[PDB]
């Protein structure tokens, strides 16, 4: 009944405040089903490696292998992810993550051309993320639950390509998904990120 | 052209209710006809691709091609895996030979089960001859062992697109009804054109 040492955050929003781009029965299985159960299993492993218990998700990211850095990073992934979405989100970027996505892929529409097509492109399970690196911004790939914390990197947008994200609301259409997400992005959340790192 | 999506052995809901008529619709009308047709686009536009078998590419090609390809081979293989009035204990050379090489149908049926649940991310689970030899091996995203020129008897997909429909997240439930569908037919075919 004391369950632990890791939890699993809740969302910041209701279960029906992303529709209809994203359903509530998806943010179901996705936060309270997927996203719980990976911080069940790292709990396990944790009950069972003082080591794992005694390290944050981002230092287990930078430096376990196997199971637990799968689990770990997957716990940190998505949430972020759910954090990365708004029910009053979406829309063009304001405040300084919208001057350094200007400055580094020269206007809005051409990064969100960018991101879009690494996420419609990415075969298999995997995340794009939206990274700060020395201060630039860049899209890199996560195959599975690759992480950019792993590398020098600061994360400040990231989307879920795995299937389970979309599939009961798109099926197999994942540039639909893709083209959805866009009108749930949290730049407030975005620009916290921005914020926190030097840049 | 010049490659094609072979039609499904059986009608949409013959796997019901292990398997659903959506799921199949999905599967094999969406995800496996697009591969081809993207597999087609490439060769369209590449020469060397659009000279090759499936199983050429498979061994020997890289990338995309590679990927789209292998995708082919392995929906129209695990779509084959399965039948209406399939299931049970397997008979014929297959059952001797998973007697001599796990023990028993239900340990094989065990190890088989574990490397199915346990795949993290997207990929496949084969049962391989290996110089007439059958083990286990898993395929990452479009891994297929053909790549390492080893023989194919068995596969099940746990890509999240082939079971998420039925069985949501539930991968594990997934795997035992798919005991049910199991076209040992099929499976002893692959063991007699081995010759093992
Ligand atoms: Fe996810
Ligand atoms: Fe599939």
């Amino acid at each position: 009944s004391v369950t632990g040492p890791f939890q699993c955050p809740p969302l910041p929003y209701v279960k029906n405040a992303l529709e209809p781009h994203m359903s509530a029965e998806t943010l179901t299985y996705h936060h309270d089903k997927h996203h719980q159960t990976y911080v069940d299993t790292l709990n396990s492993i944790a009950a069972e490696n003082s080591t794992i218990a005694s390290k944050t998700l981002e230092q287990i990211i930078k430096t376990e292998t196997g199971k637990p850095f799968n689990q770990a990073a997957q716990v940190y992934n998505h949430t972020f992810f759910f954090n990365n979405l708004a029910p009053n989100g979406g829309g063009e970027p304001t405040g300084k993550i919208a001057e350094l996505i200007t400055r580094d892929f020269g206007s809005f529409e051409k990064f969100k051309e960018d991101f879009s097509a690494a996420a419609v492109g990415h075969f298999g399970s995997g995340w794009v993320w939206l990274i700060a690196d020395d201060g630039k911004l860049k899209i890199v790939q996560g195959h599975d639950a690759g992480n950019p914390i792993r590398e020098s990197k600061t994360p400040l947008m990231n989307i879920d390509v795995w299937e389970h994200a979309y599939y009961i609301d798109y099926r197999n259409a994942r540039a639909q998904y893709v083209k959805n997400y866009w009108n749930l992005v949290n730049w407030d959340f975005v620009n916290d990120n921005v914020a926190k790192a030097g840049i």
